[PDB]
């Protein structure tokens, strides 16, 4: 019940694990003035010289980008050796994935308002040359009704083997075609999460068949759903971000001057 952990000196207090994936765990701590914070600890044990430059990769990246924009996640301080790397961030209510699948009824502003933090934050690290090209409602996190960008897809994903899950809804139809890869792939993928928080599943969520799925993503003779809303600016948005064509495709600096985006709906 009572455990305990020093990042740099400093004392933290365990209160629960909030996470896990690969070789790394994410605690809910309190620090020496009972301050909460998410602790990620990563284990570098069995790591290769790759996947240690990822992590020190993603890592200067996420510390650098937090004073750039303030919708990527706080990296308050990290301690990094040859053996670990703990990472003291922000501590958030809860992911968005797990808040879309609580919820039916997501509320238009709250779904414009969380729209417009993904864009952000998504443009912040596009503006430093970094595509994520995974972007899932998982890697977003609710810090009081804001999104944080949790991470950069910069990092490499190693798996658990002792014991979301590399789901394809997300996934743009040129990254299914198999070097390149457009800041329009993550647009896509913004898309697909926004279609989800609109008409409450992503395009091809419906499919069961996986290899269906994948063909279904680059057919362009097969169409997508677009159900008309109030929202005409919201389907709009939609078929602008899922256009197969990367070219075709709008960019993110575009909708962020779209009238979804700008115009005042009251
Ligand atoms: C997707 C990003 C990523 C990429 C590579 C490696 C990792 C580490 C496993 C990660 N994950 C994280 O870097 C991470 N994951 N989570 C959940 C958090 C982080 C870092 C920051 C952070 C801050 N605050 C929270 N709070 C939080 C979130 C979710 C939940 N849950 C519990 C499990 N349920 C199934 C869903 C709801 C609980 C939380 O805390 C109360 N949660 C978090």
């Amino acid at each position: 019940y009572f455990q305990s952990m020093s990042v740099k000196g400093r004392i933290y207090s365990i209160l629960k694990q909030i996470g896990s994936g690969g070789s790394s765990k994410v605690f809910q701590v309190l620090n020496e003035k009972k301050q909460i914070y998410a602790i990620k600890y990563v284990n570098l044990e069995e790591a290769d010289n790759q996947t240690l430059d990822s992590y020190r990769n993603e890592i200067a990246y996420l510390n650098k980008l937090q004073q750039h924009s303030d919708k990527i996640i706080r990296l308050y301080d990290y301690e990094i050796t040859d053996q670990y790397i703990y990472m003291v961030m922000e501590w958030g209510n809860i992911d968005l994935n797990s808040w879309l699948k609580k919820k039916k009824s997501i509320d238009p502003w709250e779904r414009k308002s969380y729209w417009k933090n993904m864009l952000e934050a998504v443009h912040t690290i596009h503006q430093h040359g970094i595509v994520h090209s995974d972007l899932k409602p998982a890697n977003f996190l609710i810090v009081d009704g804001m999104l944080k960008l949790i991470d950069f897809g910069i990092a490499n994903q190693m798996q658990p083997d002792t014991t979301q899950v590399g789901t394809v809804n997300y996934m743009p139809p040129e990254a299914i075609k198999d070097s390149k890869i457009s800041p329009k792939s993550d647009v896509w993928s913004l898309g697909c999460i926004l279609y989800y928080m609109t008409y409450g599943k992503t395009p091809f969520q419906q499919i069961i068949n996986q290899i269906s799925k994948l063909h279904a993503i680059i057919d362009p003779n097969h169409e997508i759903e677009f159900p008309d809303i109030p929202e005409k600016d919201l389907q709009d948005v939609l078929k602008c971000c899922l256009k197969r064509d990367p070219k075709q495709r709008i960019s993110i600096p575009e909708l962020l001057a779209h009238p979804y985006v700008q115009i005042q709906t009251h």
